[PDB]
């Protein structure tokens, strides 16, 4: 299973450790795939190749959202991970895009992410 | 019907009102599961999608991604005077034709929107 993890740039520095925890945990279930035109074409290739797309959606990000819309149009299996303790309110578009099976949105607290990722792929 | 335009920006309030107001001169501006299906219906009906991408937004991102797979004609307007750096995934989605991303200043947005539709009209000019 090629697994695509997408996280924000701001979230890649603020939630840096958390993203690394997600990526290493994902590596137990499959192969983790992860100018501007180059960056774009490459992520798009990875999205099309992915068996599952995993997004951390706590940090509002244009790129992560864009990649989720591209993923939804490719009919990809998607898991979004959102942290309510942050105080943010997840965009109604992302939660509203959930269908509970192919597109799921899980609210979690940072300390249980390994257990939720095991639950998802087990 | 006059053409259908879709405006999307983050959930800067005066700026969005000025953009929607100016867009109404070119056609009908159309703009959790219920919110999602309605926005998707509106993206599919749009002859043109105009997104204000200054503020980071998963929702604005998602709609742009859906608009791209629907092959919608798209204009993204970004304010570099906000302080932010626009995501490489949005600048990178541009191709100069169908998907354009324009850097702008707040006072010229009406003039830029006239420039956008005068160069590629939705409805042609009267003789
Ligand atoms: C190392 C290789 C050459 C490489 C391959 C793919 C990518 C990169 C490097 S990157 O680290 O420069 N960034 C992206 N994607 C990206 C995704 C989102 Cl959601 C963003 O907001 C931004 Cl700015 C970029 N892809
Ligand atoms: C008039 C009716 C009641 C109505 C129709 C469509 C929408 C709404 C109300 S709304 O004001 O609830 N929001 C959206 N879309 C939306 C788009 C983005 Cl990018 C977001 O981040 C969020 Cl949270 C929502 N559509």
């Amino acid at each position: 299973p090629a697994l695509y993890f997408c996280g924000s740039i701001r979230g890649g520095r603020e939630d840096r450790t958390l993203y690394e925890r997600i990526v290493s945990r994902l590596r137990r279930f499959g192969t983790v795939l992860t100018g501007d035109r180059l960056i774009h074409e490459q992520d798009l290739e990875w999205l099309q190749q992915a068996d599952v797309v995993v997004a951390e959606v706590t940090q509002p990000s244009l790129g992560v959202g864009y990649e989720l819309g591209r993923a939804v149009a490719f009919n990809k299996r998607i898991l979004c991970l959102f942290r309510p303790q942050s105080g943010r309110v997840l965009s109604a578009m992302i939660r509203g895009a959930a269908d509970g099976s192919r597109f799921q949105v899980w609210d979690y607290e940072e300390g249980e992410v390994e257990a939720l990722l095991d639950r998802y792929f087990e």
